[PDB]
């Protein structure tokens, strides 16, 4: 069993190691302490989790969004857009900014930004390598950083970095608390009262952990009435909009038709676009601004040209309508999804089971892939092996988070219908049987029996 | 042709923008305000130099050491690896410690430790996020870095993040200052001394700026003479030594046998190998240190398999003995820069007067070994004449000036790459030669040189 | 019916096109893919809406605002024009510049002059025409161009092309957004201060999108405030006006007696006139400039017989007081839409949950006058179900929607003429009112509209 | 008589006017001051020339080349078309796709595709229009324009309104320059390279001002070989080859059978057609990109059944075969001067007094064209102008503000209408011109001026 080998390594990875460490060096000893001080509450993490790639269980885990990745289409794409290159210099050479540019990565750039409707486009490496140079180079002495509480990680590291003065966190896509961080941040500062330095507005479009969706519109709308001179700026991270949200893929911003309105937009190919990189948008002003005070892009190797026609694939599809079926398979799965799960409300009174994405589904203009699924915090690892043992792959979300803790279910265009079923009736097991042993504290479920039998046994 | 269109565009690119910006939202005028500092000193950056790839102009600038870009060589190794997996699946499908680890990357990052003479390797997407994961994730609270004071920017990144209490530099490469920083740094820490934590060394094997060599095997002593009780760690960034040195272009660390003493080695893609990405060599204790405190690597997707295969491909080259003798030519020509420089009759007088200074040159013939890095320096008043010297003369060599390093310490670094030709060394001697003839007849004679009077030129223009 | 066949065709041509067009040359996928942009936000325009010119839909949507297209009028003035000319020489034989001037041109671009109250014209083959050769030829370097927001697609492709280094916008029909405009540009540009150069204030008459009036009178105060020196002058765009405004039709300038204080005007023929075509009003200087420096005018052939003619017979029936009685019916009609709309019971709840609005209905006893133009929002959410339930009810009414206007800011026109009548705006009127409660009882009960699930399900059936 | 008191209005126009304005608004003397700017070469442009037409000189100047509009040819086509639709809707009612399209003009667009050979047609109000919607709407971003230098003004303009980033021109008509220009613009860009950018290629098949012919075959062969993945379309302005060039006036596109390999095509009205408009030849693509991307279609009024009716009426006059005998009659007119003024010319020719570079080989040429120019030392142009005018001569001035100052020249244009004892009087009236000419240069006196020029110079010391 590739589920249950899997689950032994990850067991036999929690068990302490610094007892038999005495003799040891220093370095080596105080490492495996840190490494034991994450085995202690079993949260080391290893070899992650690959049933779902080898077909020997569901994939509801992976961030392979349009399925691009599963069906060889990026794959034959991207060979074909090679072939199209016979001679192509492979290395860029060196620094993007002192010698490792070429015309065919500022071509792919502009064409990106062209079909995002942008006025340029900048390659970084990653998502995350993209958040930590907007956030290190573009924010002024003097500017505001006002932030939905759960940005991404990258995002929080690069504030950090940054030069602004104050950052201030708000409550997860809430109006009021944004308007509240907002009024109160201009009634802070004498240079923010008079437009001489500028609020920046930092949230995601998808949001990674909750699948919600930011309210752009309605922030943009706040921003004007608090800062009446102008002197504000939204960054947009649309690492889980792109490819699964607006017409072709093209993202939330340009969905509502707000691509004037958002100074600087992260697009990644880490997810849909079934690859890696990113490119952030924005004028010519913020370009010239990361390609000169973004320190880890002015000291890095300019990506090769393999690195850029992948990146080029994706988009080739996506602008040519090769994703758009997909899309939509998106969308139709996620709801057939709730449809069923809201059919079968016990559990959910209680505590037991939760899905916040569910509630009033059918009001929502569109849906996204990413339907987190909360239990109580004490049953949350026994809801991850109950759908592991199921042979349903799902991401258990814990270091990442502060009792905060649910599995993230992923909907995947190349799912099925009777997957979902599947699925379903699963969480639904799990369900019934946290319900049955709430109404002797020291009863296990079915799953977890079999895990602590495997803890026992090795 | 081409050099003067680069120049002119560059001209125009440090031209005062915020006098056109009065009318603009403040995030913008703001941001053009910051540009012009660089614009102001001439500092600013825009699209770089481009003649060396087009032909334009020789390459002694780029990165591409073994000339495995140039050729095509790890192009045609690359697609046939990803022939060899016809139906090789694209995507990770998430962060490596999630849903993104597969048998391919597992196995090529074991090939990879394996010929580099380490336990495990850790592959990230560059040189530079290898250092942010190592500096921020393994460092404990009460460790010590003791780094050497030219230690790549990503690893000042780095150390700024760690959990580190202290941070110590030494003049670089100077033994003595390393001996004062590790006993300074060590007497004046009581839990460095019971032995219940570690000063880390943070050095590179081959330092991209000056082009010296560390002195590992002496700088090892130094440290158990300093720490009895072995609380220490050395961290090697070989960044510019794969594939330049040792046996198939292992690098420094096994070149000297030290692949037990060095705890952790940074080996990148971007220079000699013609990619991007790198591996962190270490044991597996070091390696899920990474995996589970280098909150950078959490957090990202996993490479994809066309990553992977181009690294597979270049250390593929060098296994195989295919880079061996492009190895030696880098040898073969830095020492007949070398040679014919230091022959030339000006070389005594320029050094002597102080017009020109090639620090590395300095008795190469003892030299074990020697580097493709080849930092020329003149008086500070010169340095851009001497740049756009080559320039005109059509010989891409890479400006080294603010912001990457303070004003007033600004040189030229050539780079000596395996494809590079014996007349294309003696065109560059004979430009550099001719450069100093021309400032020692300005000096014995408000002149300026020829170089000078045509960016003069160009600037009045534009 | 017809309706539903439109739809149809109208939903299949967004179905993308691009995934056909793999083997196809490089120029035609690229194409595709363009117009697979538009597609995608269902916003590809073909052959629009016929129903409302062959009896299957009531016309609330033409621009035929006198009706003189419906009734034939303007075909037989026009006919009967040409028949006072029975060997007319039919062809120009070139620019109007180099060898296409005639008489007969010249005399009916007088009479038109003479009887808007300018001192000359000058006729182009269409208003946007009109436009582009305004803003090319009449700005000179350093002067500014100050122009309403909501000014015509072709005053934007005019300034784009012009010689005019500073080009402001403001906030639509805004008295003081005007004020800050005038004085911002005047206290940068010293060429203004001293009066070497001229503010160019660029507005329409009636605006088209919006159906509002510009307050002409106030605005020239203004300019005089803030430009002491008088180095001033505006351009009033009557594409609307003409023909609906003052008295014979003369348009908002003549009817405000502003003739001496607008220097350029421009009445097009494509909406009241009911043909093509238009003329720039303004003194010998302007006219020259146009005929020297609008060099899209110098280049192209100069207009046809037949083409001046139906021109002249539309300014006829204006001239002779044959159209007062149906500028009066659009006034009457209008009137009798906002008494009625706004006196049915929804309206207050309709209005003030947001379900519906129409600016223009508001305070319309105080006016004037009333314009043709009635824009009528709902929420964005609901934009397409109100246009398909007015489609549906057989009431063809204008999408105003992207491209035309930003995603977000999509509503309909409804568009009076003095041809509909009191019983057909009875039926717009209850039909209006049954969308409005429809949604109320919707949003007080994933619950869509009756037009929605109609459109929905073409949309299953073909998509 | 007319011809005279043309010039002396003429002459009156250039007088300076800035002078009298130093009391006037700012607006006004700018413009004034700008018009000085052409008064001062003697360039401003008011009434144009219209002798031509009334019968006071011979047409050797005009656009109407079948001289359809001089026999009422098209206008009894015309008139008769209109006669066959009895209670024709004369206003489109709006935009040609919000609401204005109509059976009648997409019919006739499609019989003047069929005729000429193309897939689909789209109308456009003017030559100059299409070439504004083709520019604008067509290229795509990454795409190079590579024209031939002499293209018409819209073109230019349209050009600079394109989403294109690369435009190159090429020597005139020269295939060698037109292959550089092609090789340099493939191997600049890495996206034209791999073919997923296009080189759009833009000609007249007839240059207006030139005379010469496009070799349209050569240059796509060397386009296919510079291009070998077919990435580019070449788009061809025939505004002075249809009626004229072809069996039946089709044009050089299709007489060449071209019509497949070329992907857009224009065929304007306003020469041979001898009214107004134009139609936009391509396939369904290129007309929904032109419908979609071209804002100046889109925002403007749809043309007018009459406007349509004319137009029908010039193809059906080509299609029934009643062009045919006035098309081969021009080809005999062209062919009979240019045999006269060769048979005279050598040694006027050789000291650079006069040049007819058209006439060059004009025995080998498999047809002729309308469009004869005559060049004259630049010193001696409008002198060579007013002997033909003041010889009762109407021909048109070519000069700056629409070419560069030093390649001004005179235009005759061979009509069907004009007759050999007409083009006798032509070359006998040139032969003088160029003794004259030749006299005053071997006398050494350059204060003398010609005997045309001295009553010129005399109407301008009276008035
Ligand atoms: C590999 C981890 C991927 C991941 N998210 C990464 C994100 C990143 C980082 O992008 P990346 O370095 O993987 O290319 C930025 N922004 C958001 C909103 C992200 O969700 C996820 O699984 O939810
Ligand atoms: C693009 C800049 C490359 C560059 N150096 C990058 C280095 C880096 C960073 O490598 P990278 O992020 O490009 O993969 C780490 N260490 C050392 C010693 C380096 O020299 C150089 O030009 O010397
Ligand atoms: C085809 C009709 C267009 C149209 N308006 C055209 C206008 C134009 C262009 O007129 P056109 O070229 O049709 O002769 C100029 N100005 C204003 C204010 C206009 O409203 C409309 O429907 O509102
Ligand atoms: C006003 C007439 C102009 C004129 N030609 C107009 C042309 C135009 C413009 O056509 P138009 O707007 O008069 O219908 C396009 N292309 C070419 C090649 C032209 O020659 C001429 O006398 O040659
Ligand atoms: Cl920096
Ligand atoms: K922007
Ligand atoms: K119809
Ligand atoms: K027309
Ligand atoms: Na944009």
């Amino acid at each position: 069993g590739k589920v249950v080998s899997e689950m032994i390594a990850w067991i036999k990875s929690q068990k302490l190691i610094a007892p038999r460490m005495k003799d040891a060096p220093t370095f080596y000893r105080n490492l495996e302490e840190a490494l034991d001080v994450r085995r202690s509450t079993q949260s080391l993490m290893t070899r992650g989790q690959s049933t779902w790639k080898t077909g020997d269980a569901i994939d509801f885990c992976s961030n392979d969004l349009l399925s691009l990745g599963l069906t060889g289409e990026l794959r034959r794409e991207f060979l074909a857009e090679l072939a199209r290159h016979p001679d192509f210099s492979l290395h860029s050479g060196g620094s993007r900014v002192m010698g490792g540019n070429y015309d065919y990565i500022e071509a792919v750039e502009q064409e990106i930004a062209d079909f995002l409707g942008a006025e340029t486009a900048l390659m970084f490496n990653s998502g995350s390598n993209g958040n930590i140079a907007i956030y290190t180079a573009i924010p002024r002495p003097g500017d505001a950083i006002v932030y939905d509480e759960l940005v991404h990680f990258s995002t929080h590291t690069g504030m950090a970095a940054s030069l602004a003065t104050t950052k201030v966190a708000f409550r997860h896509n809430d109006l009021d608390a944004f308007r509240e961080a907002m009024s109160s941040t201009m009634d802070s500062h004498p240079m923010l009262q008079d437009g001489s330095r500028s609020i920046l507005v930092s949230v995601e479009s998808v949001y990674s952990m909750d699948g919600d969706v930011c309210p752009l519109v309605e922030m943009l709308e706040i921003a004007r009435e608090i800062c009446p001179k102008g002197n504000f700026a939204f960054i947009a991270d649309e690492a889980h909009a792109t490819g699964v949200v607006g017409p072709r893929g093209v993202g939330l911003v340009k969905l509502l038709g707000l691509e004037n309105e958002v100074a600087i937009r992260l697009n990644t190919c880490g997810k849909a676009l079934a690859c890696t990189g990113s490119v952030v948008l924005g004028n010519a002003t913020v370009r010239n601004m990361l390609l000169n005070y973004a320190g880890s892009l002015v000291n890095t190797t300019a990506p090769s040209f393999p690195s850029v026609a992948v990146i080029r694939a994706a988009y080739n599809l996506m602008r040519t309508g090769a994703t758009q079926k997909a899309q939509d398979n998106i969308q139709h799965l996620v709801k057939y999804f709730f449809e069923s799960i809201t059919s079968s409300d016990k559990a959910t009174d209680l505590g037991i089971l939760s899905i916040p994405v569910a509630e009033d589904y059918e009001s929502l203009d569109f849906v996204t892939h990413i339907v987190p699924i909360w239990t109580r915090q004490k049953y949350n690892w026994w809801l991850f092996f109950h759908l592991q043992l199921a042979k349903i792959a799902v991401v258990p979300i814990d270091p990442q988070v502060p009792g905060k803790s649910r599995v993230r279910v992923m909907i995947h265009a190349g799912n099925t219908e009777e997957q979902v079923d599947y699925l379903v009736a699963t969480l639904c097991d799990f369900a019934n049987e946290m319900i049955d042993i709430e109404e002797e504290k020291g009863k296990i479920p079915k799953a977890a029996q079999e895990i602590y039998a495997l803890m026992a046994a090795h």
